[PDB]
């Protein structure tokens, strides 16, 4: 799963920015790229679920119609 | 799709913060608002899919029950 | 809903970073942790919907097969 890789990568960069808080600006900027990539990967997965739900809707509808048509 | 607009808007702001790294703090702060907006828009879409899945669950359940009831 | 709590928490931290823009670096770093947590919580919910969709797929498939088998 890429998203968990981008999340682990962001968790590392977070610890480094916090430790460095205790190089920083560049690390904050990189971390913003990590988060943006995660959001983008999540958006891709979300789009897939939306299409999957539409597919299931069509399949259920076909079954409901079949059962209506069998009653005649 | 708003989310792809907020993602494009974040991708631009990322390039600018990276180029400016090579105005910065304000750009990092704005980029944080872009990412927050994207997460919020994704949350809205995610909530819709959760409700869509519940609707499909109810529709399948009604069909399963109909088929059980037809067996009598 | 945790995600709306993490989103409210991020919205507060955003206003503070913007007001402070008008303490900042630490607030930007903390806000990055807020956003990362939101993305992670969203990922958890997204994974649940993926599994829910698979469950519905199996349920619809069982009904489609039952109806095929009844035709004999």
């Amino acid at each position: 799963p890429l998203i968990e890789e981008l999340i682990r990568r962001s968790e590392e960069q977070q610890r480094r920015n916090e430790e460095a808080l205790r190089q920083l600006l560049s690390g904050i900027v990189q971390q913003q790229n990590n988060l943006l990539r995660a959001i983008e990967a999540q958006q891709h997965l979300l789009q897939l679920t939306v299409w999957g739900i539409k597919q299931l809707q069509a399949r259920i509808l076909a079954v409901e119609r079949y059962l209506r048509d069998q009653q005649e």
